[PDB]
C-alpha cells in the first residue's frame, strides 16, 4: 500500500508537500466527535462546557509521549473514560484497537446528548487514526473521504504505519461491501 499511503499523505499535506500542526487545541471533526490534545483532556471545566460525556485517551501511558490519565481523573465530572496504551510509531499496531474504539464512539453517540473527545498528546496521529477508522467501519466512508473530512476540520498527520493500517482496513471493508461509493 505504499502508493495509497502516499496518496493519503497528499491529502494531508498542502500542495507543497508540507504538514501543518493543529491550529487549535480541540476541533469537532464530525457531529459530536471531537479530536484534541492533552491540555483539553486534562481541563475538566473546558470539557464540561463543550458538553463532553465520553473521553477516549488514545495515548494512555507514563512517558513524555503519553497522557497519564485514568477513569479516576474523571470520576467527579461523570465523564466516561476509555484508555488505549498506544505508541505513536510506525510499528505500533493500532488496528488491533479499531473495533474497541469504534464501539466506544458508538456507545457515546447512541445517547442523544453524547459527545466524545478522542485525544492523544497533540491530537495529530493516534487519535485521528481511531476517528477515521470509526468513520470507515461505522459510517461506511472510504478512507479517502474519511481522512479528508477529518483533515478539513483539524490539521492531522497519522504516521505512515497508521496510514498503511487504514489502507488495509479500507481494502477489507471494500471487499465485504461495507463502503458507500
Ligand atoms: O499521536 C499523538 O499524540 C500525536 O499527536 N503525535 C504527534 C506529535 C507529538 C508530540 C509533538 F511534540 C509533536 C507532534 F506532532
Amino acid at each position: 500500500f505504499e502508493l495509497s499511503v502516499q496518496d493519503l499523505n497528499d491529502l494531508l499535506s498542502d500542495g507543497s508537500g508540507c504538514y501543518s500542526l493543529p491550529s487549535q487545541p480541540c476541533n469537532e471533526v464530525t457531529p459530536r466527535i471531537y479530536v484534541g490534545n492533552a491540555s483539553v483532556a486534562q481541563d475538566i471545566p473546558k470539557l464540561q462546557k463543550l458538553g463532553i460525556t465520553h473521553v477516549l485517551n488514545a495515548a494512555e501511558g507514563r512517558s513524555f509521549m503519553h497522557v497519564n490519565t485514568n477513569a479516576n481523573f474523571y470520576k467527579d465530572s461523570g465523564i466516561t473514560y476509555l484508555g488505549i496504551k498506544a505508541n505513536d510509531t510506525q510499528e505500533f499496531n493500532l488496528s488491533a484497537y479499531f473495533e474497541r474504539a469504534a464501539d466506544f464512539i458508538d456507545q457515546a453517540l447512541a445517547q442523544k446528548n453524547g459527545r466524545v473527545l478522542v485525544h492523544c498528546r497533540e491530537g495529530y496521529s493516534r487519535s485521528p487514526t481511531l476517528v477515521i477508522a470509526y468513520l470507515m467501519m461505522r459510517q461506511k466512508m472510504d478512507v479517502k473521504s474519511a481522512l479528508s473530512i477529518v483533515r478539513q476540520n483539524r490539521e492531522i498527520g497519522p504516521n505512515d504505519g497508521f496510514l498503511a493500517q487504514l489502507c488495509q482496513l479500507n481494502d477489507r471493508l471494500a471487499k465485504e461491501g461495507k463502503l458507500k461509493p
